[PDB]
């Protein structure tokens, strides 16, 4: 009794990580967690000089905090450079070839479509709306075909979607049916790849195909699998925040109003939510050779925790960390990351979080936290409610 463990298996920690990452900044900033069995990094600047030294730290063993099974080499997220950023050069030139914010048609229209559906509702929990949103934004920017009508319908898609994602609550790892829905949706992705190099269309699948730097190309393994990790990495990071951005105005009336009342307020505050509580909260890398920071002696091969979470709450980096303030205009946070690895759905996470509030506040003007107590949902990595029961006010 009385010894400090962080266990980021743990259900209190999904549910408040905060006041243990305060310990760990001030107490053990480099941590050995025996649950996890990996070193845990919590302050500010040193998160920031491990995600930019990728040379000592290493994504080449998964980034996620409970282990990625698959093809290392055609992913970006659990790639080193070269390889890594010969990836990341290709899938960004085919994101500037699609024009990513001409998305603003598709995704306004979606969100006017899911949000109505809590019009004069009394009470509804978000995660219903923001996971539909949330993997109809993904399916409008990929190409995916969408609509009922679809040959494969949307709700299948959605739904081996949001199971992909999701982990075992008790071991946190994957089971059969969570890998199931990530091979559904590697054949689902292929036949549509296919469809695309027949005939190019104005979505991402094709300008993956088409995308090209001197003669280098994306080969077979590599455009289906930047297919399927961004359906993976966007459904997962996105819904969780999306979620994390209603809790916030949910529960910070004066925030919720001044972004109602002014809309262009809405991008600076969803600053201050990635800042706030990111729903990335916690990645991981391997180290490549010895270590010694703040005493402790990390040696080659032992894993280590960058808790982006803990960082952005580290007031030597932002002044009263635990206020949730959407004048400050953060600058720097660590809610997408940061180094080679820095979210490649930045933009599209930027604005889809800002169209979908628009019109979720012109559907429902005023609302909060019908509980106390909410559900949080057990991940290693990432942190949101299970359930985000709001009610019309
Ligand atoms: C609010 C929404 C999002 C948040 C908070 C978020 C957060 C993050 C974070 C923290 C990382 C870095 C992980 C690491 O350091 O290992 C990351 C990487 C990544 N994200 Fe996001 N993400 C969001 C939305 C998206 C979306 C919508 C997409 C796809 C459309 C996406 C695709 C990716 C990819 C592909 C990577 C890996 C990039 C690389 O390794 O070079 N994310 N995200």
């Amino acid at each position: 009794l009385g010894s400090f463990h962080f266990d980021p298996y743990s259900p209190a920690i999904d549910a408040d990580p905060f006041p243990s990452y305060k310990r760990l900044r001030d107490e053990f900033p480099c941590f050995w967690s025996e649950e996890a069995q990996m070193w845990i990094l919590s302050r500010y600047s040193d998160i920031v000089t491990a995600g930019q030294d990728w040379q000592t730290y290493s994504s080449a063993s998964g980034n996620l905090m409970t282990e990625l099974p698959g093809r290392a080499g055609a992913t970006l997220g659990s790639s080193d450079p070269p390889k890594h950023d010969r990836l990341r050069g290709l899938i960004q030139h085919a994101f500037m070839k699609r024009n990513l914010m001409a998305l603003e048609e598709p995704i306004r229209d979606v969100a006017k479509q899911v949000f109505a559906q809590v019009k004069g509702v009394k009470e509804f929990d978000f995660k219903d709306v923001s996971s539909q949103f949330t993997v109809k934004v993904l399916m409008a920017a990929l190409g995916l075909p969408m609509g009922e009508d679809a040959l494969v319908p949307e709700h299948e898609v959605r739904e081996n979607a949001v199971l992909m994602v999701q982990s075992d609550a008790r071991t946190r790892a994957k089971g059969p049916e969570h890998i199931a829905a990530y091979n559904w949706m590697q054949d689902y992705a292929s036949k549509v790849i296919a469809m695309r190099r027949a005939s190019p269309q104005n979505d991402l699948i094709s300008n993956f195909a088409l995308a090209e730097i001197d003669g280098d190309r994306l080969d077979d393994r590599e455009v289906l699998l930047t297919t399927t990790t961004l359906i993976m990495a966007g459904v997962e990071s996105l819904g969780g925040f999306m979620m994390m951005f209603a809790y916030n105005l949910a529960t910070f009336d004066e925030a919720r109003r001044a972004v109602v009342a002014n809309p262009a307020l809405l991008p600076d505050a969803i600053e201050e939510s990635l800042r706030f509580n990111t729903s990335a909260q916690r990645f991981r890398r391997r180290l490549m050779k010895d270590v010694t920071l703040h005493g402790q002696t990390m040696k080659e091969g032992d894993f280590v925790c960058l808790a982006y979470g803990s960082g952005n709450r580290d007031e030597r980096q932002y002044p009263n960390p635990d206020v949730y303030d959407i004048a400050r205009k953060p600058r720097g946070h660590l809610g997408f990351g940061g180094g080679v690895h820095a979210c490649l759905g930045t933009a599209i996470a930027r604005l889809a979080v800002k169209i979908a509030f628009e019109e979720f506040h012109q559907v429902v003007p005023d609302y909060r936290r019908v509980a106390d107590q909410l559900p949080w949902m057990p991940s290693s990595t990432f942190r949101s409610p299970l359930v985000l029961q709001l009610k019309a006010q």
